[PDB]
């Protein structure tokens, strides 16, 4: 099969004697395909920088191994030519400490596997807008991707209510360096959505929330391009195509129903 870097897939297995799915000792988790009793499901996600060519995933079942290939496609999305090159970044000491902080913070939060669905159905939009610039556009050196924007942004003047696009449990909801005031939701199946740039957070870590539930208000006032909204979705272990994969998602669990129960 084919995949273009930055995006994720659903693959289909047979679920009898299914017992693990692999990408070179790391294990990719499995959730059952709703419309197919017969068959269960994984996400797996290429990373937009520096992906491998091609991959091969094994599925081992109790008396056989399945193999899957995946090639990497390069897609066709914007880009353009970083001219400094030069792209490193020397942050005050103070800053780089907050940073690094956040982001081990953050990795543990992604890797903390939730193996049940906390979503109802389809994700909705977070705000009923539209798109200002898309995912995925990249600044390139010589012709390695140094950028790329690893989110959406929708239109939204400051104060713009912002709803989760699904329902499913708060992991984040502070301040972070470069996110601004951020929520990160997790929705089961190591699928998180991303709300960066608010101007005001309406939820605390831990709450369980609805999909269509206020979760802030937009902001970004002063950010280098002005007011919006930054949606994010993590999914399979990376920052994916947030409109391709809600998309995908969608087909699959749309007739799908939730509420919570725990
Ligand atoms: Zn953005």
């Amino acid at each position: 099969m084919e995949l273009i870097k930055g995006q994720a897939l659903f693959l289909e297995l047979d679920k009898k004697d299914f017992l693990s799915l692999k990408n070179n000792d790391k294990n990719i988790p499995t959730f059952a395909h709703p419309k197919n009793q017969e068959k269960i499901l994984a996400i797996f996600s290429l990373p937009y920088k520096n992906p491998p060519q091609n991959t091969k995933l094994i599925a081992f079942y109790k008396d056989k191994k399945e193999e899957i290939f995946i090639k990497t496609l390069e897609g066709n999305y914007k880009s353009e030519k970083l001219q400094v090159e030069n792209k490193k970044i020397f942050p005050p000491k103070t800053i780089q400490e907050r940073i690094a902080k956040e982001l081990k913070e953050a990795n543990a939060i992604y890797s903390s596997y939730t193996p049940k669905a906390l979503f109802n159905g389809a994700f909705n939009i977070p705000l009923n807008s539209f798109i200002t610039s898309d995912f995925g556009k990249a600044r390139t050196f010589n012709e390695k991707v140094a950028s790329y924007h690893s989110g959406t942004d929708f239109r939204a003047a400051t104060g713009t209510p912002i709803y989760a696009a699904n329902s499913g449990v708060v992991k984040i909801a502070k301040d972070r360096y470069f996110a601004g005031n951020s929520v990160v939701i997790d929705h089961g199946f190591g699928i998180y959505s991303q709300y960066y740039a608010l101007s005001k957070i309406d939820v605390k870590v831990g709450q369980k929330i609805k999909k269509g539930e206020l979760i802030g208000l937009s902001g970004a006032s002063g950010r280098v391009s002005g007011p919006h909204l930054h949606f994010g979705i993590l999914a399979g272990g990376k920052q994916v195509d947030p409109l391709d994969f809600v998309s995908k998602f969608n087909a699959i669990f749309q007739l799908e129903h939730h509420h919570h129960h725990h």
